């Protein structure tokens, strides 16, 4: 069975855990329980292929930044999440991309830019500005909501397709 190693990264509070738990369990976590590092293994069918998704839900708290080196070496694709109402999380994206590129020693790492919390009216990052950043990196961009499930399956399945197409 083809196995895909996905890593969910981004600033503290953007909704990494809520996105992962929505994808796998189909419900929304309202509480904010900061992550150290959790992992999940889930079988899914993507484009008629039974896939094993190995999903690593990482820490956004900068206190755990030394753990990034290990997961960036082993991860095959990265879901780079910011929240549409948190401009600092959007600026933090570039730092995660640069770190991943350095650890892999490559500019062609499978990645998807995710603008989460798109259900909220408190937007601070225009969709066009995020589209422009994703175009500069050569990666897909999707807006998501862990509350409504908008874009959630597409974000994860697009990342699988980016890994599959790169190999
Ligand atoms: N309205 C809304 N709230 C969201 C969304 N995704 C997450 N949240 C909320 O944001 C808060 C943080 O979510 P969480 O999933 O813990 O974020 P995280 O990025 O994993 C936090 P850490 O980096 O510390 O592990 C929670 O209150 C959660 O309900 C979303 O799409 N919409
Ligand atoms: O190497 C592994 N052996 C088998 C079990 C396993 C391995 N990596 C995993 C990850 C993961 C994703 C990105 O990096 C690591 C997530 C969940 C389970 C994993
Ligand atoms: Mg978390």
């Amino acid at each position: 069975m083809t196995e895909y190693k996905l890593v969910v990264v981004g600033a503290d509070g953007v909704g990494k855990s809520a996105l992962t738990i929505q994808l796998i369990q189909n419900h929304f976590v309202d509480e904010y329980d900061p992550t150290i590092e959790d992992s999940y293994r889930k079988q899914v069918v993507i484009d008629g292929e039974t896939c094993l998704l190995d999903i690593l839900d990482t820490a956004g708290q900068e206190e755990y930044s030394a753990m990034r080196d290990q997961y960036m070496r082993t991860g095959e694709g990265f879901l780079c999440v910011f929240a549409i109402n948190n401009t600092k999380s959007f600026e933090d994206i570039h730092h995660y991309r640069e770190q991943i590129k350095r650890v892999k020693d490559s500019e062609d790492v499978p990645m998807v830019l995710v603008g989460n919390k798109c259900d909220l009216p408190s937007r601070t990052v225009d969709t066009k500005q995020a589209q422009d950043l994703a175009r500069s990196y050569g990666i897909p961009f999707i807006e998501t909501s862990a509350k409504t499930r908008q874009g959630v399956d597409d974000a994860f399945y697009t990342l699988v397709r980016e890994i599959r197409k790169h190999k």
